[PDB]
């Protein structure tokens, strides 16, 4: 069941912003920057920053698009199971967008799936929530909310896009 | 001399709006905040912030302004001037100021809003973090992390007074 | 209500050693160091610190302490009292508490430290950092960070007080 | 030629002594704990760290060891040219260790070199020097001494095992 609603639909729109200004920030400009998201919720995250760059540079950036699943026997590999990148990452800053970051093994799959399309500049990684929990040296690059929890625990991420409503809860028993 | 250029007027433009996107966000708008700036350029970052965070947000957010010099004989930041038009009880003040350093300026300025009133947090922006705190003093929003040796100088320009906007870093 | 513990006697050991590596370590040895306990539960954390640094290191650490009360009526932190033997002025003043939470029992260490004398450096050690902060300040070396809500509580128990070392999260 | 010397011998042996009790401190124990050095002087430092652990617990850790060479044609790739980790490292903390990190690619290689000896219940990195400019979401657990440097410095690790002398340095030019 759901125990609290971490962030709200306004935490998130201007956490979204301010991630915005900061991809644009960091790379001193959106000139060879492409952004990949992470499954259904990274797609819709990744589509919403490049409207928020859009509107910031007045130039657009490329999204393309990732599918992880699981695979299992517990331990588990996020494996990808369709990849539509239509555009080239040779010599580009591929930023990847998630919707949690939890033991970075998601990161990983991904990060080598964009290194084996081709020669990346550099790989950044854009979250809306950083869990904790770390199981790889991994880290975001640019997060929505650092967001505390007990490994029983579960950060659920809703959108408008697919669930209706902009709201992030963490969710147990 | 000049050393190196580290920050360029697009690199300060999108490091205050950045800075004002987190001010909003972090204390959730900006209902109950004020700046308050210290000495002459970190004034006109306050006043540059006010603006960036109306534009963003439609709602003014009240400048103060603190003149703090060194007096010496180790030195001692003081208070020569104060001019804080507005209440600072139950408030969120933001001290505003260019460069951390020491922190020793930024624990007078602290001392000096806290002997005004009462406020409810007091937060620090600054355009420039160069390292070497000899208190335990941290900025909460920081345009630029800028690592330097104790031989070195951190000089910030800004328009309004100097013509340019520009960080630069100097020695010898 | 007692919610968890966050750490055991085992994790304090062995946060206290890592801190007191780290203090040699960021001062290049301890030569000009002091430390200043705050409070009951600060200054038997102050005492086990010198005595890490010493079986490290072979040199010991004066230990000051500070009594510090929260005054009513929004709080105020005062000293009600000081047993600082030993000169402050250039020295390394490391202040140690048990917990860091908004930061003005720091505050107001720091400042009875910097009307003491003229310190080279004020750091900070705590065993926890529970966030919250209200002003400006932040621990130089901390045991744990352990996330609260601002309705729960952080104690603290010390063998030599409460007959366990145990840091435990409680709320109600 | 040599710039700055930013480690000396004394600053390199309590870095070492600080991270072993860090790695003990973050991990509750040293159960399960594996060390894998990557190159020379990052099997040196593993070994060095081991035998810090060994003299605090009283327990060994095993230390294993990989050789990564970088191939190119600029953009390069580091790819494992060797492999000696002779335990196992499914369900154990793998703990790579290498002298300097900076953009984070030799990293990766270790990573997934690790990921396909077995299923570690995690992987750290501990270095002694981190010089910035990474270009993959990557970062150290644990680390000696953060070394600002520009694009065009290097940072030079000399260690008495096959240098004569434990030093760390910043050179260019
Ligand atoms: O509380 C969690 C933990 C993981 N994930 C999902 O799993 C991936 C991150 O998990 P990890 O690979 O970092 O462990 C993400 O794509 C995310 O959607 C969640 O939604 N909520
Ligand atoms: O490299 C420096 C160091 C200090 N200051 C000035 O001194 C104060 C910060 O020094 P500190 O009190 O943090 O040492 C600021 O008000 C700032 O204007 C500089 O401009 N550049
Ligand atoms: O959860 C808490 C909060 C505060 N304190 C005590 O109050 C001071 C820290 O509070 P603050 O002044 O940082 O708010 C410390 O001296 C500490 O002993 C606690 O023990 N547990
Ligand atoms: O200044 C440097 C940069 C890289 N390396 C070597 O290259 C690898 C790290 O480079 P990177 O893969 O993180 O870019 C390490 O194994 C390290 O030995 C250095 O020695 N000094």
């Amino acid at each position: 069941m759901q125990k609290a609603v971490v962030m709200d639909e306004q935490a998130i729109r201007r956490a979204l912003t301010r991630i915005a200004h900061e991809i644009i920030e960091r790379n001193k400009g959106i000139d060879g920057c492409v952004l990949v998201g992470i499954k259904t919720r990274g797609i819709y995250l990744a589509r919403r920053l490049a409207e928020r760059i859009e509107q910031i540079e007045g130039a657009s950036v490329p999204v393309g698009e990732l599918d992880i699943t699981l695979y299992r026997d517990d331990d588990h590999e996020p494996l990808v199971k369709g990849t539509n990148v239509p555009f080239p990452v040779t010599e580009r800053n591929v930023i990847l967008v998630d919707d949690v970051l939890f033991t970075g093994r998601t990161v990983r799959a991904a990060m080598d799936a964009v290194m084996d399309l081709g020669r990346p500049a550099r790989i950044q990684l854009a979250v809306l929530v950083d869990r904790g929990h770390r199981e790889l040296p991994i880290r975001a690059d640019f997060v929505g909310k650092n967001v505390p929890t007990s490994r029983s625990e579960l950060i659920v991420v809703e959108l408008s896009e697919v669930d209706g409503i902009d709201q992030v809860s963490i969710h147990e028993k």
